[PDB]
Protein backbone atom coordinates (compact mmCIF):
# COMPACT_ATOMS: atom_id res chain seq x y z
CA UNK A 1 0.00 0.00 0.00
CA UNK A 2 2.47 2.63 1.19
CA UNK A 3 5.23 1.10 3.32
CA UNK A 4 4.49 -2.48 4.32
CA UNK A 5 1.33 -4.10 5.66
CA UNK A 6 -0.44 -4.28 9.02
CA UNK A 7 -4.07 -4.93 8.15
CA UNK A 8 -5.06 -7.87 5.96
CA UNK A 9 -8.77 -7.26 6.56
CA UNK A 10 -10.33 -9.71 4.10
CA UNK A 11 -13.71 -9.09 5.72
CA UNK A 12 -14.90 -12.55 4.69
CA UNK A 13 -14.88 -14.42 8.00
CA UNK A 14 -18.10 -13.43 9.75
CA UNK A 15 -19.07 -17.05 10.41
CA UNK A 16 -15.90 -18.81 11.57
CA UNK A 17 -17.61 -20.90 14.24
CA UNK A 18 -15.32 -23.46 15.87
CA UNK A 19 -16.27 -26.83 17.37
CA UNK A 20 -17.14 -25.23 20.71
CA UNK A 21 -19.00 -22.30 19.14
CA UNK A 22 -20.82 -24.75 16.86
CA UNK A 23 -22.70 -25.81 19.99
CA UNK A 24 -23.60 -22.21 20.86
CA UNK A 25 -25.26 -21.64 17.48
CA UNK A 26 -28.81 -22.04 16.19
CA UNK A 27 -30.51 -24.18 13.54
CA UNK A 28 -30.12 -21.39 10.98
CA UNK A 29 -26.40 -20.85 11.59
CA UNK A 30 -25.69 -24.58 11.76
CA UNK A 31 -27.30 -24.89 8.33
CA UNK A 32 -25.84 -21.67 6.93
CA UNK A 33 -22.29 -22.84 7.63
CA UNK A 34 -23.08 -26.15 5.93
CA UNK A 35 -24.86 -24.53 2.98
CA UNK A 36 -21.49 -23.17 1.86
CA UNK A 37 -19.58 -26.35 2.66
CA UNK A 38 -21.84 -28.79 0.82
CA UNK A 39 -21.92 -26.31 -2.07
CA UNK A 40 -18.12 -26.05 -2.29
CA UNK A 41 -16.94 -29.58 -1.48
CA UNK A 42 -19.39 -32.20 -2.75
CA UNK A 43 -20.60 -30.23 -5.78
CA UNK A 44 -17.15 -30.17 -7.38
CA UNK A 45 -17.36 -32.57 -10.32
CA UNK A 46 -16.29 -30.01 -12.95
CA UNK A 47 -12.56 -30.34 -12.29
CA UNK A 48 -11.84 -31.67 -15.77
CA UNK A 49 -9.94 -34.66 -17.14
CA UNK A 50 -7.79 -36.96 -15.02
CA UNK A 51 -4.55 -38.55 -16.22
CA UNK A 52 -2.38 -38.13 -13.12
CA UNK A 53 -1.03 -41.66 -12.75
CA UNK A 54 2.60 -42.30 -11.78
CA UNK A 55 4.42 -45.61 -11.32
CA UNK A 56 7.51 -46.38 -9.24
CA UNK A 57 9.76 -49.31 -10.15
CA UNK A 58 11.78 -49.08 -6.94
CA UNK A 59 15.35 -50.33 -7.36
CA UNK A 60 18.18 -49.93 -4.87
CA UNK A 61 21.40 -51.46 -6.30
CA UNK A 62 24.11 -52.69 -3.94
CA UNK A 63 26.93 -53.91 -6.20
CA UNK A 64 30.61 -53.32 -5.49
Amino acid sequence: GSSGSSGVTYDDVHMNFTEEEWDLLDSSQKRLYEEVMLETYQNLTDIGYNWQDHHIEESGPSSG
